[PDB]
């Protein structure tokens, strides 16, 4: 049975509750059926370092084999490593059992089928195969594969560190510690490990570098050891956080600026994708270097579809997923992105603080949240889209309502997993900021005079 675990970009839930082995079995069955339906019997399977996993894989794999698929099992590995398998093995399908950065009892499935990362209706399709028992049946197969070494090798062969660097690597007790300290070490660095022991209990901070609180120990170690950079991976390793030698947290939009400058120098006119939460500075910077800027929707999986659709050589989103296609395969991977970042910084005699500090900075507000209600969440964005008036602002309604003015912008959208409206604003001078926070405040009040707007 049921459902709130068939989300938009994956399947997630509590390991001994909404998601039990049983549920995992009928999901592997769905996945196996669809892959077959796309002409793909070969599927890979990889898992993260969760407690609930060791078994689960099992119910998942039993589900694939009871379809007739040839399962290539890669055991415990980083998410991008699973994605790597689905790109290099024979089958272009792959399934990673994972709960990302969620708490220890959460787990789930990120699914790739015949090359495509399933989303939205593609995932529901899966569920609705169980609700009618429309799955396939067959005499599957299971083979053990060890891909990590070839993954490890591929990057090492690709990267060229120029000077040496001392780096603090924090894994959060998630699955990155199986190759991240090592590879970065192998890459040509000295590594101060922080929580790089796979432990699904998460004795320390959870592996979510998206929240600053989880970079406090990281930020202190960098300073205390006079390291050149600090890195933090999420639980399953498709996300990376960055801090400079002085402890400044680099946000992904700023990270992309460094990456776009690099990618575009070797690929004139390259398409570069970022989301509606990324600084407009990114737009001008990409253009200035000769590239084609492409603002798209938020959602690792959506960014990914857009990339194949546009031929983009690089993508990123504010949640930290960085997607390299130049020299790579086009999927998100915090490990490879780290590598790529070390590559660039190693070739600059300045320290990491100045490299990033040199980029233009506007006046930005932090992310603002407004608890509304589940019932009203989407309808508020719709009312704005229908009736808000924004002057000569350029309106992007790809994902909520983003309005770009010449000297600043603002965003309002609905969270897909909380009854909350999420906002952001940025502008060069403070007088233009408040004039933008004012146009939004007013349009919101025009929707509902009783809505609480804290700005
Ligand atoms: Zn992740």
């Amino acid at each position: 049975l049921p459902a709130s675990i068939f989300r938009a970009y994956d399947i997630r839930g509590v390991v001994g509750d909404t998601l039990t082995a049983e549920t995992a079995y009928w999901i592997g069955r769905a996945i196996g059926s669809e892959s077959l339906a796309r002409g793909e019997p070969c599927v890979a399977v990889g898992r993260d370092g969760r407690l609930s996993g060791p078994e689960l894989v099992k119910q998942l794999i039993q589900g694939l084999v009871d379809c007739g698929c040839q399962v290539s099992d890669v055991g415990m590995v980083p998410t991008p490593v699973l994605y790597y398998a689905a790109n290099v093995l024979e089958g272009k399908s792959g399934v990673m059992l994972t709960g990302s950065h969620n708490p220890p009892d959460y787990n789930g499935f990120k699914i790739v089928v015949a090359g495509e990362t399933l989303a939205n209706e593609q995932i529901q399709a899966l569920r609705e195969r169980i609700e009618k028992n429309d799955l396939a049946s067959g005499v599957g197969s299971v083979e053990q594969v060890d891909i990590l070494p070839r993954y490890f090798k591929q990057i090492r062969d690709d990267i060229a560190m120029a000077k040496p660097m001392k780096v603090v690597v924090d894994c959060g007790n998630g699955v990155a510690g199986v190759i991240a300290p090592q590879l970065i070490e192998a890459l040509g660095c000295s590594v101060i490990p922080l929580y790089c022991e796979v432990d699904g209990n998460f004795p320390n901070h959870h592996p979510d570098p998206g929240k600053p609180e989880n970079l406090k120990d990281l930020i202190a170690k960098v300073k205390a050891e006079n390291a050149d950079l600090g890195l933090a991976f999420d639980g399953d390793g498709d996300r990376v956080g960055v801090v400079t030698n002085t402890g400044t947290i680099i946000y992904p939009d700023r990270l992309l600026m460094l990456f776009a400058k690099d990618v575009v120098s070797r690929n004139p006119g390259a398409d570069i994708i970022f989301d509606v939460k990324c600084t407009r500075r990114l737009i001008a910077l990409i253009s200035g270097y000769g590239g084609r800027p492409v603002m798209w929707k938020t959602g690792h999986s959506l960014i990914k579809k857009k990339m194949k659709e546009t031929g983009a050589l690089l993508a990123g989103e504010m949640s930290g997923h960085v997607f390299f296609k130049e020299r790579w395969f086009g999927f998100d991977d915090g490990i490879y992105s780290a590598a790529r970042l070390l590559e660039i910084l190693s070739q600059d005699q300045r320290d990491s603080e100045h490299v990033f500090s040199a980029f233009p900075s506007d006046i930005s507000t932090p992310e603002i949240n407004i608890t509304v209600t589940e019932d009203s969440k989407f309808a508020i964005i719709e009312a704005l889209q229908r009736d808000a008036q924004w002057g000569e602002g350029n309106i992007t309604t790809l994902d909520g309502v983003r309005v770009d003015y010449p000297k600043g912008w603002g965003l309002v959208r609905a969270s897909n997993t909380t009854p909350v409206l999420v906002l952001r604003f940025e502008a060069d001078t403070e007088e233009e900021l408040e004039r933008i926070k004012t146009v939004f405040r007013n349009q919101l009040k025009a929707v509902d005079s009783s809505l609480p707007v804290p700005f």
